[PDB]
């Protein structure tokens, strides 16, 4: 394995994605 | 494996470390 940001629960992932979304804010503004 | 959000090469991962900085923008304004 090379590398990877670990979450564990279901819940947990799903929170990432939102959390994907507030990167975009950077790539925005 | 719960899940988690795979990169892949040591200069991706450390992509991501910069890419967490950028979602601490939404988390501020």
């Amino acid at each position: 394995e090379y590398f990877t940001l670990q979450i564990r629960g279901r819940e947990r992932f799903e929170k990432i994605r939102e959390y994907n979304e507030a990167l975009e804010l950077k790539d925005a503004q």
